[PDB]
This record gives C-alpha cells, structure tokens and sequence, in this order.
C-alpha cells in the first residue's frame, strides 16, 4: 500500500482539477468573479436563510434538467392578516396560499428561464396521519385539482414540498397581479342504496417561515439524446447507434420463439470535457445532463434511458414468458 | 473513405452482439441454450401469447435486479358470481377481487415477487375523469392507494396501477379473498355549516376477455455510499473524497459551503456479468448512477448570489 496510496492521491488530484473547470463551466465563468467590492463578515440574514432550506430535508412528490447552474430565489406568500381571510372566512379544513405575481417576475423575468418551482409548507401536526390535496386558483371562481399527498405521522415538524413548476410557468405568462394555491383535506365518499357516507391551523401562516415558492431558474445574464434525434442525424459526438439483433441471423439461436429480434442499440462516440467543446448548442448540451468530469476520471459514452425486453422461450414442454431488464438502449450520455 | 468506416462499425456491432449473447444467458442464468427437441411445433397457446402481449402493451401509469423475471397474470373473479351480490347497485364503483391461492400459484413466495400491476381497459372516450384506487384491507374497510387524472382519448386504453406492495402483502396474509376498488374522485369542502360535493355506462370493460387482472413479475423459485465506505473493494465502487475549496482548490470565493463530499467512481469494469457488464456495451466504464446537487453561495461584485449546481455529489457507481 506504500506505492498504491500515492497513486490514489494522483487520482484525487485529477478529480479536483476536473471540478475546478466543472464548477466554472456550470456558472458560465472563465475565471472566478471579482471580490474587491464584497463586504467582509457574516452573510446577510436573507442569504443564509435561503441557502438553509436548499440543504434541508423536504418531502418529495414520490424535461431533464440541464448541466448549467440554476439561480435559486424564494417568495413568501401574501401576509396573513390582510386580504386572505375575508374571501375564505372560517374554512375549517382548507389552507390558502396566494402570491404577488410581480414578485415572481422580479425573481424570474421570463418564464423560459424557470426550470423548477416548489411550494413549501412547515407541517406541524406531529401525531396523527392526514391526507391532503393541492389545488390551483386558475380563475376567481373555480379550483382545479393538482396533486395529493398521504402524510404519515412524524415526531418532528417537517417542511413539505409541492412541485408546481408547470403552474408557476403559466403564472409568469400571466400579468394578473395575484395568483394562489389551495391545500384542503382529502374527501372520501361513496353512494350506496340512496345513502352517502362522507369523511374528511396546520402550518405557520404569519411572518417568516410562512408558505413560499422556491424558484430555480437560469439567470437572465446567462440567458439526454434519445433515439428520436440519434437515428435521424449523423453525429461525431457520443450518441445512440441503431442495431437490430436477429436471434437467428445474428446469434444463431432458435430457442427464443418471441420475438424474432429487437433493437438493442449501443452507445458509441467520444466524450470530450464539456468546456473543451464548442459553445453550447441545444443538441450537444443534452448529453452532459449527468456530466461529472472527475467522477470516472475519463468520461464514457454510456446509456441513460434503457428499456426492458420481454421474451418467450421453452423449458422442455413448458412455455415461459420472461422480462429482461436494461436490454434496449434509448439514450446515451457522457459521464 | 467510408469503406473503412463501415468495417470499424461492424466490429463494434459484433462486440455488442457477443456481449448480448452473454447478457441474455446471464440474465436467465443459463450456461448454454436449452434443448428444444421436446418443444411442440406450431403457434404458441392462446394464453401464452396473450400473457406476452400485455408485457409489450402500451399503457399509461404514474432498484430492479439484473436477472430476468418470470411474467404471469391472474384474471379477476368473473362478474356474474359473488362480486356483485355484496356490492349490489354501486353507481360509481367498480370492484375487482382475486383468489389469493391463484396468486400464490403464480408467485409461490412473496419474496420472489418484484412487481405487480392491476390492468384495466378504459372505455370512456370523450370525457375527462378522475378516479381513485382502494384496497380491501379488512372485511369492512377499503384503503386509499392512488388516484389518476384521465385525459380524453379517442381509443380504449389499458390503465395500469402499481400494486406491488399491496399484492405482496396479500401473499403475507392468509385470508382467502382480496380485492381492489376503483371509485370516482370525491371533491368536497365545508364552509359555514354548508358543504359542496362533486363527483367525477361502464367505465371499463368488466366481463369476458380483456377484463381486469393482475400482472405478476417475480423471480422464479429455481433461482434461489453506505456500502462503499465500509468495505475495500477491487471492483467499481464509490471512493471517499472531501474537497475543501481552500485546501484542495485554493479558492476563497465560495462563502458557503467551505467544502463538500464530492465522491468519485473508481474501479475496473472489464457467470457473474451482473457487476461486470450490466449494459453489455462494447467497453463498460465505472460511472456514477445516483447524483446529488450542491447549493453554493458566492458574490459577483456587490450582489450576493445563491445558486444550485447539479450532479456534483456522487452517491453510487455502476458499470455501464
Ligand atoms: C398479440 O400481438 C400480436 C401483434 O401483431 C397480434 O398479432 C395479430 O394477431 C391477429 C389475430 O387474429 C392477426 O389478425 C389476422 O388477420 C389476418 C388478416 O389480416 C387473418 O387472415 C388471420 O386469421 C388473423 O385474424 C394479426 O395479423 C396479427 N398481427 C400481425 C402483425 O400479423 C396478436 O393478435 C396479439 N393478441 C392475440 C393473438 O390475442
């Protein structure tokens, strides 16, 4: 291990140097930004709090994201004391969260830059299981179902998240000043012999730590490859290549009755470092979505999206239908 | 010259073909192709083709191992008997119950089961509908599983519901009968002693062929960072590397954090092709699978910026 540990350190240094170009290329910077103007001392109150929640454990829901970094912003809902109580007065099992659309356009000027928008809630009900549903205020009159969530009991207050990216993108398109969501308890009912059975504050609503929208978008200053593009175009870079395999013609096998063949495509092509490649084009950028130059020390043209293959074959007199995983290559990536 | 590029591709294509020869055999865990002298000539039986079709059928629904899974299916109890007299005249509810012994014959032991799907032939062509799936936990109760918003489609469509955990629990249970419930979505809200309630021909095909069934994928009976940091492995795996922006990169511009666990993948990916060449590609590499982002805080002049960079932290590695 005397002459192997030192070899390991060279790999670690190779990884570190790739990360140097890795971070700078993501930020679309040739060199680290100038610091002469920066105030010394601790970070501001809003900056630390913004960075805090990005690391915090949140509740998940259950096109692919790009290589370059996303600017994260957040907008807290309109304050509790004003406006949000008179229109929905005394609703026992419904929580309303409305946002100023101009505050969203201040963070994200145009919708095309927005890549993800999350609605955040500070859940408090520790001991009992609850089933909730999320709704979007499309118009002033009706609400539309978005999603639901079965919430198991948790001993500690937990931050809940709802992916409302598609909804917030439509909000950035609209000029209407106020938009919002509605979180209500799950309704369970059933009709039977002309009878009908029906079964049905949770979170911080005021000040800081009230519900908010977390926006991840490409900043304005900075404003994989599936078979549907790899089969049409001839590319020098890493991509999917067609290969139909006949169990008779190519493998000399007769025991697979169904199918007689399938498209087992392969990945083939050079994977240069993303910063070593020409200025970014939409067709070349896709490959690099999971790009981590130092991870494997040498990036390879490997598959991303794969599909299974069901087959039919015999064991004696007995026919068997089986499914094989990861047989069909649908996309390739450099990583 | 394209004459000497055709030849290069043919060599790559043959390497892929030869790896696939080993891939298929290794997934089925066979050393050589099985003997076919006893196989009946002619078309496959009625049930065998139908079972195979549904594996290919295009369906809309909302890690798995390397080796192949045996696919079986079990149709629900027929309409005319037993399943209507206890649920007589339910206007907005469709009931699907299954014999638990038929499931244990298809999947002998619950540990072997890897996936179970409930299949429905949707019929409502023109109208958008919202449905919910329920499980018969007890003799008195049903339990919420999932829901589905169904957009209009001109053609009858096969719907799928992932009921793996439910069907696996059925094999754990000893009760002879189990089943599901598909009902219309209930939307209500109470306000000042008032209450608004909204709901939403047969919804799906219910009798004869193409009736609801469970599609079972299980390992045959005959085939019977938290891991990378503890053990030292020669093969491809995750390797520890903490990176301090000052100590390792010489940087002062990233105020938060001062560093992070950016692990790397390292190890050769040159009978047991599960960790050797899972993808069967011409040259397998040790590349990461699970990646995690890294939020940072830095300054550009006077304006502080908090940004998130994707795929910075390697959590798992694979041979591909
Ligand atoms: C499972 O999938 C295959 C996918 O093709 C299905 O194959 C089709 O089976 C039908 C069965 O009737 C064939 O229809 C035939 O039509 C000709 C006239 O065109 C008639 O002479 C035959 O008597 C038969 O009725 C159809 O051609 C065949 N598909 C292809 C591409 O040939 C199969 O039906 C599926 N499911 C089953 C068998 O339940």
């Amino acid at each position: 291990s005397t002459s192997k540990t030192i070899d390991m350190e060279l790999v670690k240094r190779k990884r570190i140097e790739a990360i140097r170009g890795q971070i700078l290329s993501k930020l679309r910077l040739a060199s680290p930004p100038s610091q002469g103007d920066v105030p010394p001392g601790p970070l501001p109150e809003a900056v630390l709090a913004l960075y805090n929640s990005t690391r915090d454990r949140v509740a998940g829901e259950s096109p692919e994201a790009d290589y370059y970094a996303k600017e994260v912003t957040r907008v807290l809902m309109v304050e509790s004391g004003n406006q949000i109580y008179d229109k929905f007065k005394g609703t026992p099992h419904s929580l309303y969260m409305l946002f100023n659309t101009s505050e969203l356009r201040e963070a994200v000027p145009e919708p095309v830059l927005l890549s993800r928008a999350e609605l955040r809630l500070l859940r408090l009900k520790l001991k009992v299981e609850q089933h909730v549903e999320l709704y979007q205020k499309y118009s002033q009159d009706s609400w539309r179902y978005l999603s639901n969530r079965l919430l198991a009991p948790s001993d500690s207050p937990e931050w809940l998240s709802f992916d409302v990216t598609g909804v917030v993108r439509q909000w950035l398109t609209r000029r209407e000043a106020i938009e919002g969501f509605r979180l209500s308890a799950h309704c369970s009912c059933d009709s039977k012999d002309n009878t009908l059975h029906v079964e049905i504050d949770l979170a911080t609503i005021h000040g800081m730590n009230r519900p908010f929208l977390l926006l991840m978008a490409t900043p304005l200053e900075r404003a994989a490859l599936d078979t549907n593009y790899c089969f049409s175009s001839t590319e020098k870079n890493c991509c999917v290549r067609q290969l139909y395999i006949d169990f008779r013609k190519d493998l000399g096998w007769k025991w697979i009755h169904e199918p007689k063949g399938y498209h087992a495509n392969f990945c083939l092509g050079p994977c240069p470092y993303i910063w070593s490649l020409d200025t970014q084009y939409s067709k070349v950028l896709a490959l690099y979505n999971q790009h981590n130059p130092g991870a494997s020390a040498a990036p390879c043209c490997v598959p991303q999206a794969l599909e299974p293959l069901p087959i039919v074959y015999y064991v004696g007199r007995k026919p068997k239908v089986e499914q094989l995983s990861n047989m069909i290559v649908r996309s390739c990536k450099c990583s």
